[PDB]
């Protein structure tokens, strides 16, 4: 689990969105596994605006943060799960690192701020849904 809180927005994995997230929907994209809902409280996270390929992510299944090198956002084939059939997920970045399904939502950060959230994984890889291109999260 995990979310990004910026301004009057809450960014979560679309497959983990709650009833309140859907009742206050701002934007969702199944191909990216992202959903953004509105909040009454003001969020303080900073979103990165950059093309970094190194950062640190939080891994809840180890209670640890790990430093990683990751690929630029791209269209990657993702195996079926209980939430989606096998499909291409867009805006996805991969790294070599540990992840389990419950790790989804953990933040990946660089020196500029929040880069994205854990969304995919398996076989010693971890994939992150990018949020750096969502310029509207700031205004
Ligand atoms: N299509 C998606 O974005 C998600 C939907 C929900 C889901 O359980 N997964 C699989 C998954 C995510 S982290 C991880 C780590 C080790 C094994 C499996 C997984 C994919
Ligand atoms: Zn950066």
């Amino acid at each position: 689990s995990g979310a990004i809180y910026v301004g009057n927005y809450r960014v979560v994995n679309r497959h983990l969105a709650t009833h309140n997230d859907w009742a206050n929907l701002v934007w969702e994209d199944s191909s990216r596994d992202l959903l953004v809902s509105s909040t009454t409280a003001q969020g303080c996270d900073t979103i990165a605006r950059c093309d970094c390929q190194t950062g640190v992510y939080y891994c809840s299944s180890r209670r640890k943060h790990y430093p990683v090198s990751f690929s630029k956002p791209s269209l990657i084939f993702v195996e079926a799960s209980e939430y989606y059939p096998a499909r291409y997920q867009s805006h996805l970045m991969l790294a070599v690192g540990h992840s389990e399904p419950g790790d989804c939502g953990g933040i990946l950060r660089c020196q500029h701020g929040v880069v994205g959230i854990v969304s995919t994984g398996g076989n010693g890889l971890v994939g992150f849904a990018d949020v750096r291109d969502l310029l509207w999260l700031d205004e």
